[PDB]
């Protein structure tokens, strides 16, 4: 079962921008400890697009060694290139991941038929692991229609859709057309509303530092406690407001650093460092979250 | 009391000659009242105000007031590109006894934010006491405001509410967080349930004319913590919206109301065209379903 | 000329302190444009602040401009409104006043199907009673984004004799010319006039022609004689002015310059348009001086 | 002449074999083909070279081979841009080692970087270019990065920047850039508006279609220089008939196909996800190759 609340994993680096293996392992265990349902590895949040294929494979392998069998593992193997995506898909299979995922190839304009074959090819290389289609127009620049999304999710081998879109009319339409589809809400800031619209879970960057809040929203809605669901979402959004100001990945890494999970809170260039004017708020947030749970 | 609630965006019935059908207008107002609607938003996009003259818009305002003043809440959309024209309608809404005025951000010409603010100020002055409902609808106006700009508009002297026709529910939550007492109407019918959850405390929509009770049912369900009921109702509303978008929203609604014996002639004004005859069976069946449901 | 090709100024509508039409200034502006050697005037469009004017006010301007310039220069009446019926009323008036053609922006605000847009133009053409129609494509303001195929269909509708192309896409400008060798095609963005002509436009309609139309005529002439350098220098000078007008506000900046040229009595635009920022007056006054000396 | 970057330069394609691997023989043939039609230089490793579906070592291999074939004969610009600053720096150092005349980098994409981050990205690559002028690359349609004129002005005035490849159809901005930077090397990016772009202020251009008809673009430059507007328009019109076709067929694969018929490229395939050319377009593509060879 792929339904659930899963954190989009960050990739810790050292002062020289190389992978910090010890912090990667610590972050994986940290997520498992807070009760996350699984991890989405090698996606936007893992800074995969500023990593080489071998670096992405190194991360996939380490995460699997640390969490395989404990929580669900989804490997985002998407690249612009189909061949590169296939290589990562085959490696994900070798490492024992539960599923693979791929963002719609970007930069170059591709036809819908080309997108479809891209997914089919990756699915073939995944050799048995279900595919999680990844729709994120804001970053990819690829704007799919409802009909096209329906076609992609019905392709043989596709078992889920990560929907990073704020269009909750479309979210409802997708659920209506696919009653059994695993549908992950992609924008943390509308999680509650996304679930109400039809999503049955979610994948997000902020889950790394407060995943229990999202689990709390799932529970609140299940119990019909709208008040609690809204309060939790509101608190999540106060945090998201901050992270958007500071820079999301580096802000999260900085909080995790103050929690003693991540040794060095740096992202790879061109991402810059966190503006020191935000440290007081980030330190206070880490303290608050550590006390909270 | 207050302006919170579920308000239908009133349609303007026309006769075979594109002229106001007074009889059908009155029937539609009473029809909405009987559905349990909290009020009516008159003279906005749904009323085809932008293809009507000022005199025609005033006529609709006056008649609706005669039919519902004192029974339900009445909000008059007096917005025009012109500030002076908007002011004229504002003065008329006051004269007819409306509860509030509203104005879409002036469109077509690119205006600076300062000009948008002064526009609202001038209309509020002419509204002579009636609270202003700011109207954010980027998809149609082409005006894209930032959260900071929206906060400034809703805090202008005389503003008492915001009609938020935006599918951005992160911003909906941000607005609620910044203005806990603000009257906030969800503008897109298709995400009503999610909009309320995010922070809206009511809504204004075109489809309320034929199934307002369903939206009232969503408010009740969420209030009683009945998530499934709220979702099921929203799903049903969206099945209707799917159809209406295919047929054309205003004319599709008028056609359903026609089969409900409310609107004599379901036509919209040109350039709007007629409903494709192939959709009549579905619209008639829908009208039948709704009537049996209500 | 026995055709509609040429350089036509998009006429501004002078108002008094009460924001009411200033007839004396309107007449002066019309004569001023004729004196500049303009080929014609495009009346009642964006630049005339038509969308903050009533139907009767738009008609009043049409009548006056006709009284002043009919038979002297070409006159195109922009009768476009969101409403088809309202557009038809203005079309009938334009015919009665003796305008040479009518024009209409793609109806906006509400989303209309392409078929509805086509019927809209057909209806107005019917009311124009013989006057040719100038289709008006201006996506930036109207929000209507037509494809090349749709534009081709619109320009070939019975009764259509021209297209005002307010688009910065010069690939599409060339494609339109390639598909319609005889079509009258007006470049709409003053700031790319020279390049627009090179791409295929055979004339233009613009707001800034009101204060320096002779520069645009100079560009047409320069290109006709193969004097690229002169064409570029003129376009550059036009853009220096356009840079300023965009900062000050185009319509009010233009009106202010005209005020200093003793053409417009009160350089005000109608609300929500605000007044010019006094900090710009020095530059605007200097520009007026320069333009007058240039003549 | 020795250091001048102004001119008409083809955005080089990367020929592959049936297995999607680099076809060195065809790459060499394509370089010579461009030199023979009088091109002023080559822009290598950009969008057109399918760089974003190539690995760093593959991009370096192409850079090295092109240098061996054309260094000293025509100008060579190495597009070393990657989303990652470190990868870009690696390519920049290699470009200098191979003897390129300049480097270039597209604004990093996918992730929403701040303007300050874009600036530091360019500064870092410029440092690694150790002497080679930088050609800023503005192409919003593909990168999704929309810069303001003020931001473009800041970028082109960074120490070490000697040019800007402007892939934008906004000719008002093209003129504004020329007015603000009278000595800046400004390349028109959209082939379909080349003539108008030069008139607006560009002093040269870089484009994909130059690979099959570069002499036409040189013809437009000469025409405008001589004041022959009719000839300039005629050439642009013929170029646009071709561009209309390539947009329908797929630009890179359509070009490779024409080059295959001109006996330059062995196998005209692009790398997946790019699909093959729809066979219904082969008649026009073959006829185009015949026409161009006749013309040349």
């Amino acid at each position: 079962n792929l339904r659930g609340v899963m954190a989009a994993l960050l990739t810790p680096f050292d002062q020289q921008q190389a992978l910090d293996k010890a912090s990667l392992r610590r972050l994986v265990q940290f997520n498992i400890q807070q009760g996350i349902d699984g991890l989405y590895v090698g996606g936007s949040t893992g800074e995969a697009f500023v990593q080489s294929l071998s670096e992405r494979e190194q991360v996939l392998e380490i995460v699997a060694e640390e969490a395989k069998g404990k929580i669900k593992l989804i490997a985002h193997v998407g690249c612009v290139s189909t061949a590169e995506s296939q290589q990562l898909a085959a490696s994900a299979k070798r490492y024992g991941f539960d599923a693979v995922s791929a963002v719609t190839p970007f930069y170059y304009p591709f036809s819908f038929e080309e997108h479809c074959d891209h997914y089919r090819a990756i699915i073939d290389s995944a050799d048995g692991l279900p595919m999680v289609v990844y729709n994120i127009p804001a970053l990819s620049g690829v704007k799919l229609t409802l009909d096209q999304i329906n076609t992609l999710v019905t392709l043989p081998g596709v078992g889920a859709l990560k929907q990073t879109s704020g269009d909750l009319y479309q979210m409802e339409q997708i659920r209506r057309e696919h009653p059994d589809l695993v549908l992950y809400n992609g924008y943390d800031e509308i999680f509650a509303s996304g679930l109400l619209a039809g999503a049955d879970g979610g994948i997000g960057s902020t889950y790394n530092i407060m995943g229990w809040r999202y689990q709390g929203i799932v529970k609140a809605l299940k119990e019909g406690d709208i008040q609690t669901a809204q309060k939790l979402q509101t608190e999540c959004n106060k945090v998201i407001d901050l992270l958007i100001k500071t820079g999301i990945f580096r802000g999260l890494k900085t909080v995790l650093h103050y929690m003693d999970v991540v040794s060095v809170p740096l992202c790879r260039k061109p991402f810059g460092p966190v503006d020191e004017k935000y440290l007081p708020e980030l330190k206070a947030l880490a303290q608050q979250l550590m006390q909270e749970r």
